[PDB]
């Protein structure tokens, strides 16, 4: 159903934690069926068009503008559950 890409330069453990936190926020909004993936910002340029939602650092989302027709969501802090929830609400609600 909903495909979400986390595009960031973090290490493997951190990347999994961000995907999980994004997924949790989506489930709070009532989105039940979610496919989550992560890769680098440079890799996301070529892949972002496949995804409904693309999440990245606010400092880098300009690298992804025009690479997807989906919701591009920027975060000042990628681990902040409260900003995550706020930015997803703002994009989707």
């Amino acid at each position: 159903m909903v495909k979400v890409l986390t595009a960031c330069g973090n290490g493997m453990g951190s990347s999994m934690v961000i995907k999980m936190k994004v997924e949790n926020a989506l489930r709070q909004l009532g989105v039940s069926d979610i496919e989550s993936a992560s890769c680098s910002v440079g890799e996301a340029k070529g892949l972002a068009s496949n995804y409904d939602i693309v999440v990245a650092s606010n400092h880098l989302i300009h690298e992804l503008d025009g690479r997807t027709n989906g919701k591009l969501i920027g975060l000042d802090n990628l681990m902040d559950d409260n900003e995550i929830k706020t930015k997803l609400e703002e994009a989707l609600k």
